[PDB]
RNA sequence: AAGCGCCAGAACU
RNA sequence: GGCACCAUUGCACUCCGGUGCCAGUUGACGAGGUGGGGUUUAUCGAGAUUUCGGCGGAUGACUCCCGGUUGUUCAUCACAACCGCAAGCUUUUACUUAAAUCAUUAAGGUGACUUAGUGGACAAAGGUGAAAGUGUGAUGA
C-alpha cells in the first residue's frame, strides 16, 4: 500500500553517498517537506534509496512525477517501501 | 626543539 | 576514503562483497648531552595495539692523538687513576620544574585521526654544592 517512504531503486552505482543525498533532494523537494534520505552503498543497498517525507500525500504526487526519470543517465524506479521506516514511528 | 626528522612495508580510513 | 574492472536489481537504524591502482592517516613521552681522528648495533628512564618495520640525523661508547687536572703549596720527567671550560678514589647529603600514558572536553576533518585546553600524579641517568676519610717517586729545589 502507500507509504510515507519511497523506495527509490535502478539509480547510478558509481555516485557517491553525500552527492547523491542532494542531488535527489535537488528535486524531490517540490512536492514537499523531507525529513531524512537514507543512502548507502553495501553490496544490499548499491544503487537504492529510502526518501522520507513528511506527509504521505507528497510521496504520492513523488511516485506519479518522477517513475521513469532519468537521474545520473538511468531511469528511476519508485515503489512504496514495504515497512514503516524508524523515523515516522515516533 | 635532536627520543629528533622523514615515510617506501604494515595497519587503519 | 577515491578512480578502473569483477559481481550485485535489492527493505535497511556500531562500520562491513572482491581484486587492482592511487590518495590520506598513525608511525618517540619527557630527562640528558659536542677537543679532534678512527671504529661501532649510540645514553637514561616513563608508557604499553606499531615508541612495530624502513630510512635518515645525532652531542654516546671505546680506542688513539692533542690539551689539561689531581696525586699538600708552587718547576721538569716519569707513573697512576681522572677530565674535555670539567677534572684521584670511598662511606655519606640537599638542590636537581619530567612530559606523555591516564582521566576529561572543546575545535577542525567524510573518516582514519589531528590541534589545544583542563584535572591529578608518578622516573632514571646525569649533574651541581656540604662533610668525614684517604692516593707517588726521582731531580732540583
Ligand atoms: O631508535 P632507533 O630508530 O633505532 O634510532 C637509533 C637512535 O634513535 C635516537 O637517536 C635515540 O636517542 C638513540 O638512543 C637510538 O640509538
Ligand atoms: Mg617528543
Ligand atoms: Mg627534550
Ligand atoms: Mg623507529
Ligand atoms: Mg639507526
Amino acid at each position: 500500500r502507500p507509504n510515507h517512504t519511497i523506495y527509490i531503486n535502478n539509480l547510478n552505482e558509481k555516485i557517491k553517498k553525500d552527492e547523491l543525498k542532494k542531488s535527489l533532494h535537488a528535486i524531490f523537494s517540490r512536492f514537499g517537506q523531507i525529513l531524512d534520505i537514507l543512502v548507502s552503498r553495501s553490496l544490499k543497498m548499491r544503487g537504492q534509496a529510502f526518501v522520507i517525507f513528511k506527509e504521505v500525500s507528497s510521496a504520492t504526487n513523488a511516485l506519479r512525477s518522477m517513475q521513469g526519470f532519468p537521474f545520473y543517465d538511468k531511469p528511476m524506479r519508485i515503489q512504496y517501501a514495504k515497512t514503516d521506516s524508524d523515523i515516522i514511528a515516533k
